[PDB]
């Protein structure tokens, strides 16, 4: 957060010191093993990828439960959404019951579906080293997005994906705002179906993280596509070391469907999440 | 290099000490300060940036001389290439004169512009912290192609670009088979000229370094481009941290040139180069 100005000044001694301590080691090292220091940092430096890959694979072992709570206020009018499911990383797959808790949802559910977890998409084996998301992990991230719908409003997102004990949970704040009261989301004109994507990761060394980009097709009642264009980044919670990936894609099929046993205005979505890019 | 079992058993187990070790600064630090780990870390992290752009500009002010040799061998033709210039990275500009010390060069001097500096390239203010390649200096990093000629044969280069002493030294080796001796390098049928191009430039944070993509279009005299398809690596020679960039390009133009006064078989070279991409 942020830095008074006697810290900023005992940071930045503090760093000195925190680079002396470590070259000390690594002198002694070199001296011990008969290796140059771009050896060991280059053997720690794959040790460290290796580390964070098992303890990705480990976390996500199996079936993990999934909790989901969004509020949200798109023009003003405010809802709450709460979701259970699960998800298996081992088959890139992710299954949600979502459920609006204020009545009724006044967006259509499909606008909704890339703001109601990454983490749970399968990276080949030859991939696994640039999955940031597991790496983030149990501590979490910040996954922010700004989604423009052209031709209409826009809705800015900011979540917190984590564990909370054996739980993986997605926690969000969603606000819309400048859109038609008679236009394509406000007035319920999307179909309810979801078309296939790719989403287009690239590192962001900076913030220790990632960004990504992808324009989402929404399929309109009667004929025709509703453009959702999606910014997003994606920030650790905590402070150890993440993957940062080369440039790739997670491809996404997705299925909406409905409980017949559900009274209340609900979504049930079932995703297919892999990583894919590299050659 | 190469690890025999015992370092690779010592090297593993030097691994968690090297970390336990910086764990235990943090950890006091953030007792000290009332700081957590994640915003310690955070702080460092811009900090090590803010340094490696402030010693790369130092190494760079002004004016730096340049020498460049290159040992090369295509189908069999064995050549020596010897150069000298300046480079003045503020302005994004380098100038070299390149000569062919074993008598006639038996390729044309168009095809070896991009083997014969990338560091001095100008970075505008606000992507500073994406320059890798003076965050190398004064160690250094290999920069390796390979240069598919469409239709015809191909380079493999292995350079290293480093300081020795106060000159910027870039030391190649070329290896180039498979071209047909009647073909448009062989049979020297390139225009003595070079089109503009951008190099295209991904973080490879598993090296420690960085790729570039790029084709080159060499003017084919009486008409028509030859395709030179670049595919480059370059990986630090020390151990110091280095900038990991986002995506960007290199905006390169060149100039080609003849010494009047100079017998032997050369290039006079002027090249621009300037980062840019990032918004």
């Amino acid at each position: 957060t942020e830095f008074s100005e006697e810290q900023k000044k005992a940071l930045d001694l503090a760093f000195y010191f925190d680079r002396r301590l470590t070259e000390e080691w690594r002198r002694y090292l070199s001296q011990r093993l008969g290796l140059n220091e771009e050896q060991i940092e280059r053997w720690f430096r794959r040790k460290e990828q290796q580390i964070m890959v098992s303890k990705g694979e480990e976390l996500f072992t199996g079936v993990v439960p999934i909790l989901v709570e969004l509020d949200g206020d798109v023009n003003g009018h405010k809802f709450s959404v709460s979701g259970e499911g699960e998800g298996d990383a081992t088959y890139g797959k992710l299954t949600l019951k979502l459920i609006c808790t204020t009545g009724k949802l006044p967006v259509p559910w499909p606008t909704l579906v890339t703001t109601l977890l990454q983490c749970f998409a399968r990276y080949p084996d030859h991939m696994k080293q640039h999955d940031f998301f597991k790496s983030a992990m149990p501590e979490g991230y910040v996954q922010e997005r700004t989604i423009f719908f052209k031709d209409d409003g826009n809705y800015k997102t900011r979540a917190e994906v984590k564990f909370e004990g054996d739980t993986l949970v997605n926690r969000i704040e969603l606000k819309g705002i400048d859109f038609k009261e008679d236009g394509n989301i406000l007035g319920h004109k999307l179909e309810y179906n979801y078309n296939s994507h790719n989403v287009y990761i690239t590192a962001d060394k900076q913030k220790n993280g990632i960004k990504a980009n992808f324009k989402i097709r929404h399929n309109i009642e009667d004929g025709g596509v509703q453009l959702a264009d999606h910014y997003q980044q994606n920030t650790p919670i905590g402070d150890g070391p993440v993957l940062l990936p080369d440039n790739h894609y997670l491809s996404y099929q997705s299925k909406l469907s409905k409980d017949p046993n559900e009274k209340r205005d609900h979504m049930v979505l079932l995703e297919f999440v892999t990583a894919a890019g590299i050659t």
